[PDB]
């Protein structure tokens, strides 16, 4: 009924499957009712690009279209294929344009289940042109992030895609742990599985019945690759990653490539925190000037994906204990431990406006119900302050900022989801120094007390969620700390 095309019949399912009949009609008329997709290499390139979106499991919309396309192809229904491909490429183009704007909706909040708006005029133009110059492939590639980050993940996806269904024995072992020097049953499976992730297995010795030196370094860099303690020990966490299928790895790659559409371009001066990587990097004038491990929010108080700017830096910050924390977390502990306040250098304050220190002794602690308790808590400046020596002020509606910690031992863990959402920074001192250097700010000597310092040039802070990324020659994988890789894996 609905698609007014001469060479498509009325009862074809394409009439219901198509999103923008109007715009498809126009394109086909402008090209004298000719097929855009009769070149195989071109259809295959576009089916490949939709497999990616399929595996990433974030768009039932594109999955529907791909199944339908793949179904028209198996039956040699090349007229129906042609028109549905054209409609689906319009969607791909809306998708390419909209993700950086509003893609947070599809990858974190909800999903791309409903047809997108048509693409911009600029895009419809580029398409018309591509149709005439027989360069649809170039058009699709042009509408992928021109980011080496993207292309490195796609390169790896393409390699692994080539060997998806090569069966490879599951790596097994007798005991839950297995240390250098122990007997080793399944050496073949283990080495095959180190190879899957393109670790160099060439120097590993053959048919040695034990976990020898030749295996230590490959195992330790497989561990590093997966952000695990490089202890050399084949335990459950190692085996989880060793024994992941190529299907599972391609899904991780797919999701993480598509996620790079969200991440806001790249700036010369910029700060990136990768949550599941529990790390962060400060670029300034094209240069990586600083990197550091961080602690991010716990699963229950997660660090959200967001973009803000670093406005100012506080040296020797006092910590104004927010209400929610005082009421639930702190007052009930001072109600029992009558030494809490003094140990944590935490003084009682009339109000944030009226900063009068009240001695804890002037208070009927039996009498206090935390919910209604009328004064406020303020931790004095110091090394043992919850914010340590440095607060990094990133003002935003969610009250998330970067700060030093006194609990520097927590950086020793592989998995660093301990905070109430804020981001604790190892080597805050160096971070402070490089910021001030690159702002053209000097300090005649280190301040006695609390010092606010506004940045001349505010830096964008991007907090991303990236479970796969390319860095110094190699592809890193990380556990799905906050469960957003959920659908990709099954
Ligand atoms: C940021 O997360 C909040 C602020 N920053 C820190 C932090 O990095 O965790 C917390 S302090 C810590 C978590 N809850 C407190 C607690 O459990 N007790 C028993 C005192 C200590 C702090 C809440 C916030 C400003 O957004």
């Amino acid at each position: 009924r609905f698609v007014e095309l001469g060479w498509i019949d009325s009862t074809s399912p394409v009439n219901e499957q198509i999103t923008n009949p109007a715009l498809v009609e126009q394109i086909y008329h402008s090209n004298n009712d000719q097929l855009l997709w009769s070149d195989l290499a071109t259809a295959n390139h576009f089916e490949a690009q939709l497999e990616v979106i399929h595996r990433a499991s974030f768009s039932p919309l594109f999955s529907r279209q791909l199944f339908a396309l793949k179904s028209y192809r198996q039956q040699d229904r090349w007229h129906e294929y042609d028109v549905l491909a054209t409609d689906t490429l319009l969607q791909y183009l809306s998708y390419a344009e909209q993700a950086p704007k509003v893609g947070i909706a599809w990858f974190f909040e909800g999903q791309l289940d409903q047809p997108l708006a048509p693409p911009s005029e600029e895009a419809q133009l580029a398409l018309h042109m591509a149709i005439g110059n027989q360069s649809l492939a170039r058009l699709m590639d042009e509408y992928t992030p021109q980011d080496p980050a993207y292309q490195q993940l796609l390169q790896a996806y393409q390699s692994l895609s080539s060997i998806e269904f090569n069966e490879v024995a599951l790596y097994e072992q007798m005991e839950r742990l297995k240390r250098p020097g122990d007997p080793l049953s399944h050496r073949e499976a283990l080495v095959q599985r180190l190879a899957l992730v393109n670790l160099d297995t060439t120097s590993i010795l053959n048919d040695v019945a034990y976990y020898d030196a030749s295996l230590e370094k490959p195992i330790k860099q497989f561990q590093k690759m997966h952000g695990l303690q490089t202890d050399g020990v084949i335990g459950p966490q190692t085996m989880k990653w060793l024994n992941t299928s190529v299907t599972e790895r391609l899904a991780l790659l797919a999701l993480n490539a598509e996620r790079i559409r969200l991440w806001p371009t790249q700036q010369d001066s910029m700060i990136v925190v990768n949550v599941p990587g529990f790390d962060m990097k400060y670029w300034d004038a094209g240069r990586e000037v600083f990197e550091s491990k961080v602690v991010v929010g716990k699963t229950t108080r997660p660090t959200p994906v967001m973009n803000t700017k670093l406005d100012s830096l506080i040296i020797n910050p006092t910590w104004n204990v927010p209400h929610k924390i005082m009421v639930e977390d702190i007052l009930p502990m001072v109600k029992r431990d009558s030494e809490y306040l003094a140990n944590h250098h935490m003084e009682i304050i009339r109000g944030w406006s009226d900063p009068e220190v009240i001695d804890p002794a002037l208070i009927d602690w039996e009498a206090v119900e935390p919910e209604t308790f009328p004064y406020r808590l303020r931790q004095q400046a110091g090394v043992q302050n919850a914010l340590g020596t440095y607060k990094f002020n990133t003002p935003n509606s969610r009250a998330i900022y970067l700060h030093d910690t006194p609990s520097k031992h927590l950086f020793n863990n592989a998995s660093r989801a301990f905070s109430s959402g804020c981001i604790r920074v190892e080597n805050a001192e160096k971070f402070a120094q490089t910021l001030l250097a690159n702002q053209g700010i000097t300090l005649d000597d280190f301040p006695v007390s609390t010092q606010a310092i506004a940045l001349k040039k505010r830096i964008p802070v991007h907090i991303i969620y990236q479970t796969v990324w390319y860095e110094e020659g190699v592809l890193h994988y990380r556990d799905d700390i906050y469960h957003y890789d959920a659908l990709a894996l099954g």
